[PDB]
């Protein structure tokens, strides 16, 4: 575990993380995909061997010794707000189990279902709160990756509010 487990946020490409493992915002079919998923495919293509997994689950595939945790959030275009919220929470619980199993001291994580799976809505708070619910009981240093300047400020404020 980390000596003083923490949350941090960084505004940069998650493919350039400084953590011991990465969470991919995957699609269920293990395809190269869009956004975070395509950056992860370019950096760790070997990790897409048999990476397909259902919505609400996470599947880890090693690239060398570096773990890629493929976490499948729901596409809110297809799911109801109610069912989507349940699957989004479940995906993060499966990420916490994998991070714990791997014994890493740090993990790089994106906000699941906030990009092309958002159904055209702002889901920063919804996704971040499900991340906290899952990860608060783990002792890994968690570094949350985003790309938007106002998202960085809102994520930073949410972390500091609890400290
Ligand atoms: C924090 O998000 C990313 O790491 C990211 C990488 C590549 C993209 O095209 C989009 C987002
Ligand atoms: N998760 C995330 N980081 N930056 C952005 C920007 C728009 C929508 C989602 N985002
Ligand atoms: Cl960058
Ligand atoms: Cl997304």
């Amino acid at each position: 575990g980390a000596m003083a487990p923490s949350y941090r946020v960084k505004r940069m490409d998650i493919a350039k993380n400084d953590e011991e493992c990465v969470v991919n915002a995957a699609n269920p079919r293990g395809l190269p995909g869009d956004g975070v998923c395509k950056a992860v495919y370019k950096k760790w293509p070997e990790s897409f061997k048999n990476s397909a997994t259902p919505v609400g689950t996470a599947k880890t595939v090693m690239c060398g010794t570096y773990p890629v945790i493929h976490a499948v959030g729901p596409n809110f275009s297809n799911y109801t707000e109610s069912e989507g919220d349940r699957e989004l929470a479940a995906a993060y619980r499966e990420v916490a189990k994998e991070v714990t199993r791997l014994g890493v001291n740090s993990v790089a994580i994106p906000l699941l279902s906030t990009g092309v799976y958002s159904g055209g809505k702002d889901r920063l708070t919804q996704s971040l709160n499900h991340l906290f619910t899952a990860m608060d009981s783990t002792d890994a240093d968690v570094v949350i990756y985003c790309r938007d300047k106002e998202w960085e400020k809102k994520i930073s404020e949410a972390i500091q509010m609890r400290t």
